[PDB]
């Protein structure tokens, strides 16, 4: 699927990607770039299969944040990526697995449009290049290294979403998630029996608080 | 509701109550004394409606730690509390807020009446004492103070798992909580937002955990 995309390159790699063990050499990148400059970047990820409760507060989450001049970042994958950026319009950025002369996953090309037209997506990947198992950790890297706070609504074990926890910690960001019934997100539910994460009991308070730190 | 219970009078006040502000100084009781005599005591209280989902986890929690040694502690009361001391029973202890005479709440009369025969109830008040609003309140000190630790399942603002909540922390109580939601039990998770309870995010290692720090 081609996305029609009229990208560029980007001068300079964005600092946030300088604690990384093996950053990226170059980036290309469509739409606005200058919401890489932002105060407070919040990424946020998870299952590719929410449910209405972790669905709901994505929502509410991404567009709150976003309408106090905080930037979501993600991937764009199916599920709670995808609800996150769309919410998020247009204070949103997207790093892609694949080249941005295509689009991925095709089931999400109506937002993923909309992102290239009012946020920003970034590529690791000059052009004709689609996704391998490789290539969506690598992405996933980016995310959690360009981000400040890392917010996880749902997940499940031995997902990507633990990988990217683990990346959250080795890289000190912060790591937020939903409050979830036991058996529902065993991954968020793991994180938080480990102390590897912190519970977002009050999106008021949890939106708040961090707005005052940033903001 | 009269309960036909015989009943007698605790030769000693437990230690555990001297903590108390205000101890009671006599306490009467049926049934089994020796469950007073026990290395780990956990209260288990709640809201009088709970979901699906807390009633499964109270029930497990109740079981598992009854079957093991353990001894549930809590008030009879709809709900959470009832649904608790009848899945630990033989090994439960309610504190009433009544005298043992009367049976409340008198839809609980079969669960209350097992823990008579197999269990143990205590009060504080000797006879022809029927529940008032603050009995129920003198009641919930007595849960606290008897128990090492407090799981709170699920309760919501504003309720007595919350004054009792807060008794918890003034007697230095450990306190659990189940995962919840939110916007549904606003109560266990306001607790866990102030840093005031611990969440209960495995069950079988909460209670490993819980059943090695007390050597059972």
């Amino acid at each position: 699927m081609k996305s029609h995309f009229q990208y560029s390159t980007l001068e300079n790699i964005p600092k946030a990607f300088d604690i990384l063990k093996d950053p990226p050499k170059k980036l290309y990148c469509v739409g606005d770039t200058k919401l890489l400059d932002t105060p407070l970047k919040v990424a946020i990820i998870g299952t590719r299969r929410p449910t209405p409760y972790s669905k709901q507060h994505t929502i509410t989450l991404a567009r709150e944040l976003a309408k106090n001049g905080a930037v979501i970042v993600s991937g764009g994958a199916l599920g709670v990526d995808i609800i996150a950026q769309e919410n998020a319009l247009p204070k949103t950025i997207m790093l892609s697995p694949c080249s941005l002369d295509f689009i991925y996953p095709t089931n999400n090309h109506k937002v993923i449009q909309e992102i290239a037209q009012n946020g920003l997506i970034l590529s690791e990947y000059e052009k004709d290049f689609m996704p391998i198992k490789g290539s969506f950790l690598a992405r996933n890297r980016l995310v959690i290294a360009l981000s400040d706070v890392v917010i996880i609504p749902q997940a499940d074990l031995k997902s990507g979403s633990m990988s990217s926890a683990r990346l959250a910690q080795k890289y000190q960001k912060p790591l937020f998630v939903l409050p979830q019934r036991l058996n529902e997100s065993d991954g968020t539910n793991e994180l938080l029996e480990k102390g590897q994460a912190q519970g977002i009991f009050n999106i008021q308070n949890f939106i708040n608080t961090l707005l005052k730190d940033y903001h």
